């Protein structure tokens, strides 16, 4: 019968088209009537969705920024995907086994300064690419292994051939909001709210929230060697680990806070760190970017 048409707008990657079809396929499952159509197309989707061209999106919650545009809003948090970064050795080594000299392969600052917190006698490599393109240049290029999000590589189907291993928090704090989704929506699109209201997970909104609370009184990024990591403990409070490092490894701010309230304490984790210096150290980094 004649339904709403829900526009979906997404990138073209594998994986960007991966998690939007994922999240289509889940609101599916409440059987209400709604046509999902992806658009095939963060600050452009953006602009189409306040345009009224699409409906929604979906993005990995570490590209999105800190501030969305007035009219828009998160909509809806799923259940988190696996937070944690993994190794990708070509030939097999854990981290601790990697030769001596070992290239490992990531434009994140975050990721290598907590592996050369750990090791002094491997070398960090830049990196681009989807995790595809990654994969095969780990292959095809000089480098002996690559950090990439778990998540990605689960939402494809390729982990089981590809981690060596699992990084726990402990060892590579994550990215704010890795592994986790941002589904975007125009903020008065009430039916739309409603119907990703079933989706939702509330634990891990209100995890990622103090997460994101803290990036942003950071003015922390992608850019940034920043990290930080909130999941709900067995008794219903939220704990955040919250960490900066110098892109060497050499200096390590790191901090645990539990709490209820995710704005009070990722704002907490914020104001420990910059009065530690980390705020500082965050500002010269970027100072020495292009
Ligand atoms: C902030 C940032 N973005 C990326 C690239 C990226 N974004 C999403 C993913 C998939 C995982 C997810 O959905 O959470 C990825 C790719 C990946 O991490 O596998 C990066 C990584 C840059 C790199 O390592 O070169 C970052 C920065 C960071 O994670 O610190």
């Amino acid at each position: 019968s004649h339904m709403r048409k829900i526009i979906v707008g997404s990138r073209r990657s594998k994986l960007a088209l991966t998690q939007t079809k994922w999240v289509i396929e889940q609101l599916k499952k409440q059987g209400l009537p709604f046509e999902f159509e992806i658009k095939e197309m963060v600050k452009e989707i953006e602009q189409a969705m306040l345009d009224k061209e699409i409906d929604m999106a979906v993005h990995s919650m570490k590209d999105m920024p800190a501030v969305l545009p007035e009219g828009l809003t998160i909509g809806c948090i799923p259940l988190r995907e696996d937070h944690r970064d993994a190794l990708i050795s070509k030939n097999g080594e854990r981290f601790e086994e990697l030769p001596s000299g070992a290239v490992i392969g990531t434009s994140s600052l975050r990721r290598g300064a907590q592996l050369l917190s750990m090791r002094s006698d491997i070398e960090i490599k830049w990196i681009r690419g989807n995790i595809d393109t990654r994969l095969e240049k780990l292959k095809n290029e000089d480098y002996d292994a690559i950090i990439l999000a778990a998540a990605g590589l689960s939402r494809m189907g390729w982990s089981k051939d590809t981690v060596t291993q699992y990084l726990e928090p402990e060892i590579s704090v994550p990215a704010v909001g890795q592994g986790a989704l941002a589904i975007e929506c125009r903020e008065n699109d009430h039916e739309l709210l409603s119907l990703l209201q079933a989706l939702n997970h509330d634990e891990t909104a209100r995890a990622v929230r103090a997460e994101r609370v803290f990036l942003k009184e950071m003015e922390g990024g992608c850019q940034v060697p920043i990290a930080g990591y909130g999941r709900i403990l067995d008794g219903g409070n939220i704990e955040l680990t919250s960490l900066v490092a110098s892109p060497d490894g050499k200096t390590i701010y790191k901090e645990h806070i539990t709490g209820k309230d995710p704005i009070a304490i990722g704002s907490e984790a914020a104001e420990r760190l910059t009065s530690q210096g980390a705020k500082l150290l965050i500002d010269r980094v970027k100072e020495e970017l292009d």
